[PDB]
C-alpha cells in the first residue's frame, strides 16, 4: 500500500540539500506497469543558482519494483539557468520513514565549455 | 539545431541504440520543449534489445541541453529497470553528436543499484 499511495496522490519529498520534488503519477498509453511523471522541485541548496520557486519536472516510473527517472530544465518565469537535471533511481519504503535514492547528472556551459555534473540525492518523504 | 526540432531524425550510439526524439513546445516553461519518441537499445549485453520504448524529457533550446528517460516495459519484454540520460548537443563538427551521461536503476534479486555510463549519439 505505501506503493498505491504514492500512485494516488501528490507526494513530497525533501532531500538532503533542502530541495524538494513533489510527484504526480499518470499511467501510460502504451505501457504496463508505467507512469508519467508530473510535477515541480524547488532547489534549496546553498551556493546554487534557480533556488526558491518550482520549476516543473517530467519523467517515469515504472511501478513493479519503485523505479523513477525524472528530469528538470532549469528555465521558469523567474529564473534561467541555461541547464538541465536527469535523476535516476529508486524508492524504498521497507522503513518507517520512505525514501527515494537517486543518482543526478547536471548538464551546463561554463562560458562555451560544456560539462556534465554528477552527484547523489537522497529524498526523505514527507509526512 | 534547428534540423533537430524539425521533426523526425534518428541519433545512434555507438552500440548502434536509436533515438527518435519528437519535441512540442513547453506548455509553461521558455525556451524548452516536452520530449517525447522512441529509443531502440541494442547496448551490448543488455536485455530489452531490438524493440520501441517510448521516451519522455526535457529540452532546452537555448544551448541545446537534453535530459530524457525510458522504462524497460513494453509488449515486447520487460527488464524491470529505468535509465536516464543526460546531456547535450554539440553542432560544431560536420556530424552532430549528442553527449550524454546516463545512469541505470534496477534489481539485482532483492538489491537495487545504479550504473552509471556514457552514451554518444551521432545524427544519421
Amino acid at each position: 500500500s505505501p506503493d498505491m499511495k504514492l500512485l494516488a496522490g501528490a507526494s513530497n519529498w525533501v532531500n538532503q540539500s533542502g530541495s524538494v520534488a513533489q510527484f504526480v503519477f499518470t499511467p501510460s498509453p502504451t505501457q504496463p506497469q508505467t507512469y508519467e511523471v508530473s510535477g515541480n522541485y524547488i532547489n534549496n541548496a546553498q551556493g546554487t543558482g534557480c533556488k526558491g520557486t518550482p520549476y516543473p519536472l517530467s519523467g517515469a516510473y515504472y511501478s513493479g519494483n519503485q523505479i523513477i527517472s525524472f528530469s528538470v530544465v532549469w528555465s521558469n518565469a523567474s529564473a534561467n539557468c541555461q541547464s538541465a537535471t536527469g535523476w535516476t533511481g529508486y524508492f524504498d519504503f521497507s522503513g518507517s520513514q520512505a525514501v527515494l535514492k537517486t543518482d543526478w547528472n547536471l548538464a551546463f556551459y561554463s562560458g562555451s565549455t560544456p560539462a556534465i555534473q554528477q552527484g547523489q540525492d537522497d529524498f526523505m518523504q514527507s509526512v
